[PDB]
């Protein structure tokens, strides 16, 4: 997978907006993920019993994880593909098990929330670029998974 500098700028331009409210975007993304694919919530022993969106919105553990996710992903995206240093530790956290299928689910949630919150600028071009960036992310982290003996 390869993105042009222009495509990377579309990704970083929308991410700058995410950075204006990391906690909020994080809550929206995780809630979308958990409601769409409930099995993913089972991976979090600290808040796997949350059910209503109200409870999810009031959860500090969920909010903190959302911030962790967006902060880490933001660092990865800013590397514009040269993210080996960032994927190594993340693979450690995900493969010692978060399957590729779950990464696809959260990628879908990210695209959905970005479009919902920034429809004026997050169009087909930006969505396509973000999709490529997340696809690259999943492909490369899968490689890291395999180095640890996990197929994902
Ligand atoms: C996508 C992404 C970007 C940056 C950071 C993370 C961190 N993930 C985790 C870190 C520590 C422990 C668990 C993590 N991920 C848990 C997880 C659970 C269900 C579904 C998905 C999909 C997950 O990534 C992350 O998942
Ligand atoms: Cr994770």
């Amino acid at each position: 997978m390869v993105l042009s500098e222009g495509e990377w700028q579309l990704v970083l331009h929308v991410w700058a907006k995410v950075e204006a409210d990391v906690a909020g975007h994080g809550q929206d993304i995780l809630i979308r993920l958990f409601k769409s694919h409930p099995e993913t919530l089972e991976k979090f022993d600290r808040f796997k019993h949350l059910k209503t969106e109200a409870e999810m919105k009031a959860s500090e553990d969920l909010k903190k994880h959302g911030v962790t996710v967006l902060t880490g992903l933001g660092a990865i995206l800013k590397k514009k593909g040269h993210h080996e240093a960032e994927l190594k530790p993340l693979a450690q956290s995900h493969a010692t098990k978060i399957p590729i299928k779950y990464l696809e689910f959260i990628s879908e949630a990210i695209i959905h929330v970005l479009h919902s919150r920034h429809p004026g600028d997050f169009g087909a071009d930006a969505q396509g670029a973000m999709n490529k960036a997340l696809e690259l992310f999943r492909k490369d982290i899968a490689a890291k998974y395999k180095e640890l003996g996990y197929q994902g």
